[PDB]
């Protein structure tokens, strides 16, 4: 646990800051979340190395399940990819200038729920995260820690803990400094 730049008190269970590859399975975590977009399909970024590492059949359990609407998250088995079962959860696109903008701040907020409640009911007690939106969806590393460390304030079923990887250090000791210096 030497990677891990700060673990967060939630409601929904301890929120680990680790740097880490996404497809480095943190120890305890069989269950990783994919960063996917509406249609499930296999795209660039984290998206890309799930389906990178993965048989056809996540294509095709993709097919069958199709569209996963902006906000929800829906389950797969993992199809080797070094998880057990994959979370599809989609963000939404970063609105470009508001009032779209906290719409899509709760939307943001709202992927992160969907992946806590779809863990809690599968009982899966660990899971492994990236930034959900911090890639070609616009959000910034702090934007997507900051809904993740605000939609695990809700109290779910079971709790169900994040370990959210990123591999550049930076970017998370920069992000851990942002989301206190908003209340500031």
């Amino acid at each position: 646990d030497s990677d891990i730049v700060e673990s967060y008190a939630r409601a929904a269970g301890p929120v680990h800051l680790r740097v880490r590859d996404i497809m480095d399975p943190p120890p305890g975590c069989k269950v990783v979340v994919n960063a996917a977009n509406e249609g499930l399909l296999a795209g660039s970024g984290v998206c890309g190395a799930i389906f990178a590492n993965a048989t056809p059949a996540l294509a095709a359990d993709c097919r069958r399940l199709a569209p996963c609407p902006t906000g929800e998250a829906v389950a797969t088995p993992g199809h080797g990819c070094g998880y057990t079962h994959i979370i599809h959860a989609v963000a939404p696109r970063r609105p470009r200038d508001p009032a779209a903008l906290e719409e899509g701040e709760a939307l943001l907020e709202r992927a992160y729920r969907s992946i806590v409640a779809l863990a809690a009911a599968r009982r899966w007690a660990c899971v492994a995260c990236p930034l959900l939106g911090a890639g070609v969806y616009g959000w910034s590393a702090a934007e997507s820690l900051r809904a993740a460390l605000a939609a695990t304030r809700t109290e779910p079923a079971e709790r169900v803990s994040l370990h959210i990887c990123h591999p550049d250090r930076a970017t998370l000791t920069h992000a851990s400094v942002l989301v206190p210096l908003e209340h500031h």
